[PDB]
């Protein structure tokens, strides 16, 4: 049974790493951005078999492409390497700390979360990535890849446990499943005796399959149907690149805009410039029925569309009569990612950013931030959209829970 023999190792392997100092870990990320660098030939020999059986099985080259790996994507992985050693380690820092009217003290400390289960699929970088925020972060990391990466992600992980054998840090600290069957997948959400989280990352097919079986907890980085509501007062002029921008910079990930919300008072103004400026990026834009009466050629919306994440270019227009309007509409289809609001009216702001519930809310400015290198976290393992332990980039720190330290002099309750 490999899955249960790694999960017990990395559970073991788990008492070592979580007292680790910080200098250990680094020199252990380190040394697995050294040997991922001399190890480059054995990983692109391995990743040249996975390339040609896609190619094989007519796998469409846009696919091909998120499995592929050359010299600078190696690269991308020693620097995010290199990232890593750099940021501030979140355990053992003090969330708060008290000494109460009786002079004990009080303590809430960062420890890690335990060992991380990573169910992903094909891009064999996410092998690199999850594993050294974990590390990081004093947590064990039991992978699952998909079936295409499986040679890639071999190399990969052997080249990590090489590193991690010439340190401190117990080599089963990194452990990976090599039998694909997705039915080990299923086993894998429900071992709590030995996974602390869950992550899958991938497909919106698997992400639900893991969060709606899983028993141990999971970090869900849901579905992004994102808007933008133009207000009436809103810098028109400004507003055309920030849709643009949240459109179609990188239409294929969730923190694309995929819906345009348009106050009913500058419908007419606006809407004829902005339809044009996406169909100048070409992007295929749909619409409400009013939004047709002022561009007669927009596709009729459909109520389909209203909760559909395109991940494409291709965006729904409503016209609605206010920021109430606006609130209402983005409450009944939002999916918790990211929400937009472009305005020039303190109050509509305000209103806004109190009632729009979502992992980030943004007034005047282009939901393509929702990134953990944007807010400042250095390196993410992907946007949570859940409200528990964690919501947006998941990095070091939402690797992390917490505990009392209590501080005596052989005090005893009242």
């Amino acid at each position: 049974d490999e899955l249960l023999e790694k999960a017990k190792k990395v559970r073991e392997a788990w008492d070592v790493l979580r007292n680790a100092t910080t200098r250990e870990k680094n020199k252990a990320i380190k040394k697995i951005a050294e040997k991922l660098d001399e190890r480059r030939k054995e990983i692109l020999e391995a990743n040249r078999i996975d390339v040609e059986k896609a190619r094989e099985r007519g796998v469409k080259e846009s696919l091909v492409d998120r499995l592929a790996l050359n010299d600078k994507r190696i690269d991308e992985m020693i620097k995010a390497c290199e990232t890593v050693i750099g940021l501030k380690d979140p355990v053992g820092e003090v969330i708060d700390s008290w000494v109460r009217e009786d002079g004990l003290r009080i303590a809430r400390v960062r420890v890690p979360i335990g060992p991380i289960g990573i169910i992903y699929e094909s891009r064999p970088n996410v092998t690199v990535e999850t594993t050294i925020l974990a590390l990081k972060s004093g947590n064990t990391i039991l992978l699952r890849g998909g079936s295409d990466a499986l040679n890639s992600n071999k190399a990969i992980v052997s080249a990590i446990r090489e590193a991690l054998k010439e340190t401190e840090i117990p080599e089963s600290s990194v452990e990976f499943i090599e039998n694909t069957d997705r039915s080990l997948v299923l086993e894998m959400i429900r071992l709590r005796e030995y996974l602390s989280l869950v992550i899958p990352r991938g497909g919106y097919g698997l992400i639900s399959f893991v969060r709606d079986n899983a028993t141990v907890p999971v970090l869900e980085t849901g579905v992004g149907n994102c808007h933008i509501f133009v207000d009436e007062s809103a810098d028109l002029k400004k507003a055309v690149p920030v849709i643009i921008n949240a459109k179609t910079q990188r239409p294929g990930t969730c923190n694309a805009a995929e819906k345009l919300l348009v106050h009913e008072k500058i419908a007419k103004e606006f809407l004829p410039v902005i339809v044009e400026e996406l169909r100048k990026h070409g992007v295929e834009v749909r619409g409400c029925e009013k939004t047709r009466e002022i561009v007669p050629d927009v596709v009729p919306a459909t109520e389909d569309d209203w909760p559909t994440e395109y991940l494409d270019l291709i965006i729904a227009i409503k016209v609605v009569k206010n920021v109430d309007e606006a609130i209402e509409h983005i409450k009944k289809y939002s999916t918790g990612h990211s929400e937009s609001i472009l305005t020039e009216n303190y109050s509509n702001a305000k209103k806004f950013v109190s009632e729009i519930d979502a992992a980030a809310v943004y007034v005047n400015a282009s939901t393509r931030f929702t990134d953990g290198g944007q807010f400042g976290f250095g390196a993410e393992i992907g946007i949570s959209t859940q409200r528990f332990h964690a919501r947006g980039p998941v990095g070091l720190r939402e690797l992390t829970t917490y505990k009392f330290v209590v501080l005596g002099e052989y005090h005893v309750r009242e």
